[PDB]
């Protein structure tokens, strides 16, 4: 994406402003040039990126996070990439290292000499803190206005804490001048730094990362061993069983608000020409038999060994993660000490007649169940993964983009009332995916392309993900938009043709495509009355039909209505009546399942046995409020469910969708991931 314009790279250390001077100029030769600034902090450097003077900036995981909040909503737009022999990883192991023969355990740190990467920085400072404190050991229980976090001081007998600006301790084992001995850029400073003030003796501990000792001491890593939170010591390359956790990696931040794709470009080119195994001399990742310390970690960090794009629809919150961005939390704010399950869930609603409906479930439960408002299952499912919401029943599509998020089924949406439900239940069973047509027998399976399609919504079982992996899978062509005249498939671009046929709240102006009831057309009901009124085509499932048709829809489009003005389409070309579903149906899919993060599932699961007892179809107070019945028509809980089938403990989402529905929207999406899709797929590493 194109420019010609320079990119204004800040460097907060005078070694870094060389290595950026001697990179602007091995490509000054580009379309995107770079520009170097110097700022003695990352701070002035985040703020500089605040006020468009600087571009960007690789910030540490802990450092991310802070320049993500407001005044200043910088976004991490790349992220350095790690291994050696299994492949690539977006994330790193905090290390705890100390010298082969002494011999306190974790247990026995107080009076200690420590040694740290810096203020703020994950591997250095908020890993090790936050877990002394959440053990027992520094004794810090809040700043309500209580004198705080430099409480390390107290624990540790002295250290070297670079950019510790407020204690004197902290500073006591840095090497270096007087003024510059505990500056961030100093000579104790990174992992490099922290590893040469334990190898000089000037501490004790060594908070690093996973291959401090390996890019430092290759050759006398033997000497060297790591300090496990299970009060034991293992070895240097037992890391993956002896390390405090696993952050995100290292980053580079630009303002959300400009340019992302002219540093992208500069660093997809940059990474390109002088990455790993450049063919020659300026490498912008390389890191043998030690340097000197202040050598190490220019730009990027010297283990980086690729710089992977973040996904648009990252922030630093889902970039960090639930819990890395908690812990950071816990220490960085207040005392957040006996809110952990705030034991009433948040209900996740899309949009307002969901809201209501939840709103009334919410008073009815006596507030069991809460609620939480957006504006698509979309931004519902980064709620979730953002701790802000709980839970939402989705459609079994959702589940996948939703599993692939870390979340996880919990209870399956079951249409017999009847059948699989208590001792009942054995697996959700699966309903159908259909293509209904009306009276005209012209229209086949085979003569679509050109029809003017009607769909639940974008990336719904029934509504898109059969209909459009079958038309994808003949045609080969990631076209979708491009293959019938003009439809509606709510969550569509609104440029689209696919956005064209939908009509909105009412028409009465609203949200002409949105995915969400207050979109005329949306869900399996919406399509049947876009079928009715506009459309060629019907996809939905197999009892939509027989649900709205011969006076079950009391609505007036649906008032006239029989199960005789609808067929079926089969693959084979045929059609069929709608009450013959078996043997001609699009595909035989998994049912609708409420997901949850999995700490949160087990008492998601008895929260909705509760509930059921009370408000499902043979409920206590199902008078006072049905859970299942919509006032519109299928809200939270489709809306003929006659019951919620318990899925068993730690069952993943592909096991709940099975091989087939997972192999054709894994297949459907080679094509184009949506930017939640993408955001997750990302995120699977963390
Ligand atoms: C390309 C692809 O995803 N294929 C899937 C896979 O789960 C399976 O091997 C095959 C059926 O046996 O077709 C389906
Ligand atoms: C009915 C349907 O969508 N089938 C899918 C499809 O997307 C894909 O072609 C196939 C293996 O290639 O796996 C499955
Ligand atoms: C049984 C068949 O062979 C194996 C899978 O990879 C297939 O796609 C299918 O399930
Ligand atoms: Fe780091
Ligand atoms: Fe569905």
């Amino acid at each position: 994406a194109p420019p010609k314009t320079t990119v204004r790279w800040c460097t907060i250390s005078s070694a870094e402003e060389k290595k950026c001077n001697s990179l602007k100029d091995h490509m000054q030769q580009e379309r995107v040039t770079l520009s170097c600034v110097q700022k003695a902090t990352y701070l002035d450097c985040i703020k500089a990126i605040s006020n468009n003077e600087a571009d960007a900036i690789s910030l540490d995981g802990g450092q991310v996070f802070e320049a993500g909040l407001a005044p200043y909503k910088l976004k991490p737009i790349a992220a350095e990439v790690y291994e050696r022999s299994g492949g690539s990883t977006t994330s790193y192991y905090a290390v705890a290292v100390v010298k082969k023969g002494t011999d306190f355990m974790i247990k026995d740190l107080r009076g200690k000499t420590s040694c740290h990467t810096g203020l703020g920085r994950s591997a250095g400072w908020n890993i090790p803190i936050g877990t002394l404190i959440h053990r027992e050991d520094i004794e810090w229980e809040g700043i309500e206005s209580g004198i705080s976090e430099q409480a390390v001081a107290k624990f540790f007998s002295a250290s070297c804490v670079p950019g510790a600006t407020i204690e004197q301790k902290l500073c006591r084992q840095c090497k270096g001048d007087a003024k510059t001995k505990c500056l961030r850029n100093g000579p104790y400073s990174g992992y490099s730094g922290a590893f040469q003030c334990l190898k000089d003796g000037k501490g004790d501990v060594a908070f690093v990362k996973h291959t401090t000792v390996q890019e430092n001491a290759p050759e006398e890593k033997d000497e060297y061993e790591l300090l496990c939170l299970d009060g034991s010591r293992q070895p240097v390359d037992s890391y993956k069983t002896c390390n405090w956790a696993r952050v995100a990696a290292h980053a580079v931040v630009a303002r959300d608000d400009s340019k992302i794709d002219d540093i992208w470009s500069f660093l997809g080119m940059q990474a390109y020409s002088l990455g790993v195994d450049t063919t020659s001399d300026f490498h912008l990742f390389g890191p043998p038999g030690k340097k000197d310390p202040v050598l190490k970690d220019l730009l990027f960090k010297d283990s980086a060994i690729m710089l992977k794009r973040v996904p648009e629809l990252m922030d630093s919150q889902l970039y960090l993660g639930f819990e890395y961005y908690s812990a950071i939390q816990s220490l960085r704010k207040d005392q957040l000490t006996v809110g952990p399950r705030e034991n009433k869930i948040q209900w996740c609603a899309v949009g307002k007649d969901e809201k209501s409906k939840c709103d009334r479930w919410s008073v009815v439960s006596n507030g069991e169940v809460e609620c939480t408002i957006l504006d698509d299952n979309k931004d519902c499912i980064v709620k979730i993964t953002k701790g802000e919401a709980d839970a939402i029943s989705l459609d079994g599509g959702f589940v996948y983009t939703a599993g692939v998020c870390g979340l996880v089924p919990v209870v399956g949406e079951s249409y017999e009332d009847e059948t699989q439900c208590s001792k009942d239940e054995e697996q959700p069973a699966y309903y159908f995916a259909v293509a209904v047509v009306k009276k005209s027998s012209a229209i086949t399976w085979n003569n679509l392309q050109g029809k003017k399609s009607c769909h639940t919504a974008v990336g719904r079982t029934a509504g898109w993900n059969i209909p459009m992996g079958l038309i994808h899978n003949k045609t080969g062509s990631c076209d979708f938009d491009d293959y019938f005249s003009e439809g509606c498939a709510p969550g569509s671009p609104p440029n689209s043709r696919l956005c064209k046929l939908c009509q909105g709240s009412g028409e009465n102006l609203l949200e002409k495509c949105v995915a969400s009831s207050h979109e005329k057309y949306y869900g399996y009901t919406g399509a049947l009355r876009c079928l009715v009124e506009q459309g060629d085509v019907a996809f939905i499932k197999h009892s939509t039909v027989g649900e709205n048709v011969s006076g079950s829809n009391k609505d007036d489009w649906a008032k006239g209505l029989t199960r005789d003005d609808f067929e079926l389409l089969c693959t084979n070309g045929k059609r069929a009546k709608t009450m013959d579903y078996k043997t001609c149906h699009l595909a035989k899919v998994p049912t609708h399942a409420v997901v949850a993060r999995p700490e949160k599932a087990n008492k998601i699961r008895e929260l909705l046995e509760g509930q059921e007892k009370l408000f499902g179809l043979h409920g206590t107070e199902k008078e006072r409020f049905m859970m299942f019945q919509s006032q519109t028509k299928d809200l939270l809980f489709k809306a003929l469910t006659k019951c919620l089938v318990k899925l068993r403990q730690g069952i993943t989402y592909k096991e709940f969708l099975g091989d087939e529905y997972y192999a054709s929207v894994a297949s459907l999406n080679t094509c184009n991931p949506s930017d939640l899709l993408q955001v997750c797929t990302f995120l699977e590493d963390k």
